[PDB]
């Protein structure tokens, strides 16, 4: 293996710049990263600017770990505030504290002394994220597969370049002049990678993403694929990519990486339970996420031996990103958007379109009509709140679909406060189907979130909040009606247990169903929207329908323009993607209009080129 | 597969007539072929076959079973006896693709003899069906290399047209349907022509040349995974025989390509002219060499001709059919129909909507089609030519005068012109030499009559004492005259030897006779540059044999063609020839149309 030999380069590189005392052991491209092995972690630990000197003059990303549980769990409670609990990734132990200043740098350097672990001390969350330690368990049980997966990856991120030829193009197989099954393929003379992978949304389940293509075939041909975020839309097939062969890298965030899982082994699940088609197995989302790498956002990553990739806040959902792709030495720079948010909102910051050079944006447009504005946050909250309050002090009781992630959490945040306030009265806000596993998920991320709800993690543990997984507990509000709001699944009603909710409580006019983003083409929830009364199951709806499309967490039309209008640099090309066909066409024609952009909706299986 | 052949054999055997059999079925290229011992049954009732395949959807012929064909060699020697000796037979080619034998006559009449007997003792005799045709004037050597050729390696032909015809007849796999069109090159330039038109069950290849310009070594882009892995395509078509077009379809043999090559038979014996002169030629003059003469060879064991109008399929869910495009010698526009009526995409290639000296004007009457793909090379909003009668009498005004051009193409319509005006007396009288493979070329045209219009038909002009061939000694040789020489936009071969040595005296003209790409010295000098070599000698421009529709004329073959496609795209011309062409018919013609980018796919449906 003649990479060992770069290796090598490197490791004598590296020695002649450390300072006296410093030794590493072995040096090895671990997945993105240069990885610097010491049997003197302690050093690393007290001089922060060795790593900085020496990816200085290196011109990349290092990490150090120690040379390689239960007596390192018992050494540190010795010398070590209220701990709740430890995770052993890296080598680093994650400490959660009610008192994290206590436990830190005099302290976390007597602590490194004694126990060789690098101490990352960490706030502890109000909830308990059950998936979180799921997967740290998962991780550990795997460990050696691991590492050896991150070693083959790395070796192929730096691989050597072979064509005399530059080119960049996008083919897209699935997610154009459409919502649902997003996927597309970056591809130049030595790379392939795929952005999203997603499962689709409409009348028929089964449709998949056109995976079976030249472009895509074989699976070993691609480099990486990238997940935007967590939704099913752009995550849920990708497990099937392993099931067909592939064996790379899959790049997010690391709060992406959790939801994906959540919502995986439920997708899953439930399809199981309600009789539907099982598209793979939980051994693939196993697999997967054994190849899961998660990057933080702003964190320059070389995931090919031509492209670095970028992510960015979005502002859809935690952990949702901008994906920034930077080609050769500057010869193009392209912006995948996924689902953004160009606007401050409850629970996250606006989309990011700052970037040191962005040549092509690849965008949504969902609500990509000139008709498609949505209301203000603070109008959007003032309409729930009084829709709410009414069905409330009527004896009604309010079912609102919502995802896991997405519409449940910035709807909780609005009634929460809108209860604590005395503006809707006090009455229990079910939750079923993950939302609350999802919302864990928050409270572990702090640093996901914007400013405010950072400091406030606090709404999500209100007294009026009760959740709901348990069938058993289901059918106890089933069988005792009364006043209540209902959060549940799925956020679209083509299925979950927002279904059986409906099922039972539709017949009364008394009642309430509140729509708080829009419904793609072909759900069960668009049908009700558009005034369909009879809905298949066969059974009749009389209760009052209400469309508060403030909680969608995209950006409304004029947020789409002002997001290209405001981009810094100016880019020279969009595309548009993930909308309806009429939404994406408006869309794109809009901005070669009014901002001079050449632009151009997508189409599923055309492939463009940039460069 | 054996067993699928069986059911069919069993099952057609059910159907025969009684005293009617068959010994073998094959898929051989596109056809189903039953094999048999008794063919006269077959040659008195064609019901039998023409039943047959309107039944099970898929051409069919029935081929004598070899056990009742006569070897050569005694064919020929029965042959020489039932015929009159004053017949006259020049050759004989036994083709092994069919069964059949060509018998060129002098005197094709006394063959057949009276209402067809002579032919039928013949069959009667040899079993091999006999088709006569008059013997061609000017006697081509590579159309006789390539029969020798072809009966030297029949055993390997069998078996390729066998592997090509079972994958033809493959069952269709997939629940979706679409088209799609990847340019690989030729888009935005002149050069390096190569498309692939897909679905999900299949891939053909459209094209695949040289590049024209600057770059001689500069390819299509065929290492992009829609291309690699070779196996995954089910065909090449080469639309005619021009560098540009056809040029590294024998990179695509080096590189594993086992599949068909489908063209026109005239296509076919230029193709191989001009392969191994460009390899030859690369050779001498120290460029570089994409691939040797045994590829070339592996190329021609793999094609398959087709005339025009033969509706053939060429994968399960893909019919193709030829149709006259105008351009050269057996130039076709090719016609797809994608399953049954799913979508029907015309690949124009280089066309001529104007009957000329030498074919007919490119067809665009289709049953159907839904988009085009056309050529733009005088595409620009300025790009007219002058008309036949009127660039003739300026070239004859015009007319020692040097007149680069193509081995097929320009110089064939540029001879016709010369040999008629010196013969009238328009230009008084010179030799006019020819180097390079022209020669060699217009033989080709007088085997293959029925690729030429009614006019030229009757006529064979190239048997005139004037034309002097050439191709070393006879070079250093060359006095008042006109040479027509190759290549055509002075990128190498011999007219840059007779440039070397006549440039220098101001007396001497050069002659361009179609237009000249970006890149090219043709194009620099064209653009009137004196420099390297000093270049005070008179140049004139008469861009009338190009072979391409003007502007007016790309315009009027989409304005009349019949259906209305609903889209059009445009390809092989400078940048803003491909732009102006495209959005000039969508803004008179109200036709969607769009220039193609390299790498670029575009999904017809
Ligand atoms: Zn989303
Ligand atoms: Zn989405
Ligand atoms: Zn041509
Ligand atoms: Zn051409």
């Amino acid at each position: 293996m003649p990479i060992e030999d770069v290796l090598l380069d490197l490791k004598h590189k590296i020695e002649k710049n450390l300072p006296a005392g410093v030794t590493i052991t072995d040096v090895e491209f671990e997945g993105p990263q240069l990885v610097l092995y010491t049997e003197e972690p302690r050093k690393f630990a007290d001089d922060g600017n060795i790593i900085r000197n020496l990816a200085k003059e290196l011109r990349t990303r290092i990490a150090m770990r120690p040379d390689p549980p239960e007596d390192s769990i018992s050494i540190i409670e010795e010398v070590v505030s209220v701990i709740s609990s430890y995770y052993f990734d890296s080598g680093e132990v994650i400490i959660e504290a009610e008192k994290p200043g206590l436990v830190i740098g005099a302290t976390l350097r007597e602590i490194t002394k004694q126990i060789g672990w690098i101490p990352k001390v960490v706030r502890t969350p109000p909830i308990k994220s059950r998936t979180v330690k799921n997967i740290r368990e998962f991780m550990r049980n795997n460990l050696k597969e691991r590492k050896e997966i991150l070693k083959t990856v790395g070796r192929k991120i730096h691989r050597e370049c072979t064509s005399k030829d530059q080119w960049v193009r996008v083919t897209a197989l699935g997610g154009c002049k459409e919502v649902g099954r997003s996927c597309f393929l970056l591809s130049t003379p030595e790379s392939r990678i795929l952005i999203d992978c997603g499962v689709n949304v409409g009348s028929d389940e089964n449709m998949t993403p056109y995976l079976y293509v030249p472009e895509v075939f074989p699976l070993n041909q691609i480099d990486a694929v990238i997940v935007t975020h967590a939704h099913l839309d752009h995550q849920g097939l990708v497990p099937l990519l392993f099931k067909y062969g592939y064996e790379g890298p899959v790049y997010c965030t690391p709060p992406t990486r959790d939801l994906m899982v959540l919502l995986q082994l439920d997708y899953i699940d439930v399809a199981a339970k309600e009789g539907k088609k099982i598209p793979y197995e939980s051994g693939m989302v196993a697999k997967t996420l054994k190849h899961t790498i998660p990057l933080d956002y702003e964190e320059v990553t070389d995931i090919a031996p031509d492209i670095k990739l970028t992510f960015h806040n979005a502002g859809h959902i935690l952990g949702s990103a901008i994906s920034h792709f930077h080609i050769g030495d500057g010869l193009h720079n392209v912006v995948f958007t996924g689902d953004y948010k160009y606007e401050k909102t409850r629970l996250f910051d606006p989309a990011v379109n700052k970037f040191p050079r962005v040549e092509t944006v690849i965008s949504e447009a969902t609500y990509g009509n000139a008709n498609a504005f949505q209301p203000a946050l603070k109008d959007a909250e003032k309409h729930l709140q009084m829709v709410v309050k009414n069905t409330i002090e009527r004896g009604g009781i309010a079912v609102i679909p919502a995802f896991a992630v997405g519409r449940s959490q910035e709807v909780m945040i609005v009634l929460e406060e809108s209860i604590r306030k005395g503006l809707i009265p006090e009455v229990p806000v079910y939750l079923d189907g993950m939302i609350w596993e999802a919302t864990a998920i928050h409270a572990t991320h702090p640093e996901y979130l914007n400013n405010d709800l950072r400091k406030l993690i606090n709404p999500f543990l209100s007294e009026c909040f009760k959740p709901v997984d348990s069938h058993e507990a289901r059918q106890k509000i089933i069988q005792n009606p009364q006043p209540c709001v209902i959060l549940a699944t799925s956020g679209m009603m083509n299925g979950g247990p927002v279904m059986e909710y409906f099922k039972a409580f539709a017949e009364d006019p008394r009642n309430t169903l509140v729509f708080v983003g829009y419904q793609a083409d072909g759900t069960i929830g668009r049908r009700i929207q558009k005034g369909w009364k009879e809905i298949p199951m066969m059974l009749k709806m009389n209760m009052e329908v209400q469309v508060v499309d403030g909680f969608s967490g995209h950006s409304d039309r004029r947020q789409l323009m002002e997001y290209v209008k405001r981009m810094q640099p100016r880019p020279e090309r969009v595309f548009t993607e993930h909308g309806d066909e009429k939404a994406c066409v408006d869309l794109a024609s809009s901005v070669y209009k009014k901002l001079k952009i050449e632009t151009r909706a997508l189409t599923n299986l055309e492939t463009v080129r940039l460069l």
